């Protein structure tokens, strides 16, 4: 199809590794580029993280407003929320936001923690039906993103579905789907990526990542007028371990799929 030949060129003039699957809920219908291919997914997985921690809420009840203690061997590279609260403490519904819309990887870690390690959080991606999401490391180590390396990985239709199942359909109860859609609606990372590629008038919850070998993803859901919701990851990685971050290329695969579809 017409899109799928203008993803094609998009990747030539980029130089990299593109990924792309898009799911249209009004009729059901996807667009896959490179849509079984695995790629790094960075801090894209974070909404596997925060939906799990969704999930155990939904029979703790108070879980999401338990302190969690935030100790000096917690803190790493990138942690812009969770460093003003060393030697103190942030709920785990906090450390949800800040993993979600600040990307903070020390809240990210404290997640996987609370979810039993790296093993819970994929647990949990298969109890929903995902059998290709495999989160294997804390968060420093799971931006590596080494070509052929397969932890921290998944591929763009999975990845898709999943995001599809969390916000529109039904892993989560009632109040859990809402407040993702709600963390997600709030991010504060994704201005350049899926985002610039759309209508302003358009509503988008997303979930940006990158890491080495200028990996560079965005996961969205969308809500356009005129029309039902839709789901768009769109995955890119580069050949050189040092390749600046292409948000723009991520939104130009959006403005791709926002005209042509
Ligand atoms: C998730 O993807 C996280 N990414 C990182 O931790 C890394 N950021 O490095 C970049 C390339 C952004 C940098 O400025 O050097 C990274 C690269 S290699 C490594 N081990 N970690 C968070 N997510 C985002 C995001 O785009 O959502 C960031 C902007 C960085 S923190």
């Amino acid at each position: 199809s017409a899109v799928q030949q203008k993803l094609a060129a998009l990747e030539k003039s980029s130089g990299g590794r593109l990924g792309v699957a898009l799911i249209d809920t009004a009729d059901n219908t996807q667009v896959l580029y490179r849509g079984d291919e695995r790629f790094p997914m960075c801090s894209t997985s974070k909404v596997m993280a925060a939906a799990a921690v969704l999930k155990q809420s939904e029979t703790q009840k108070q879980l999401l407003n338990q302190p969690v203690e935030i100790k000096p061997a917690d803190l790493v590279n990138y942690n812009p929320i969770a460093e003003k609260h060393v030697n103190g403490t942030m709920t785990l519904a906090e450390l949800s936001a800040a993993a979600l819309q600040y990307s903070d990887n020390t809240a990210m870690n404290k997640l996987i923690a609370q979810l039993g390690g790296p093993g819970g959080v994929t647990a949990f991606a298969r109890a929903i039906g995902d059998e290709t999401f495999r989160l294997d490391r804390t968060a420093s180590t799971l931006n590596t993103a080494i070509p052929g390396d397969p932890r921290d990985t998944t591929t763009p239709r999975a990845m898709a579905q999943t995001l599809r199942q969390l916000t529109l359909g039904h892993a989560l109860g009632e109040t859990q789907r809402a407040q993702l859609v709600t963390w997600l609606k709030g991010n504060t990372t994704g201005a350049a990526s899926i985002r610039a590629g759309l209508p302003t008038s358009w509503t988008v919850g997303d979930k940006t990542g990158s890491g080495g070998y200028g990996t560079t993803n965005d996961i969205a859901v969308i809500w356009p007028q005129g029309r039902a919701p839709l789901v768009l990851v769109t995955y890119f990685t580069q050949p050189q371990q040092n390749a600046e971050s292409r948000r723009d290329v991520l939104a130009s695969a959006a403005r791709i799929i926002a005209e042509g579809l």
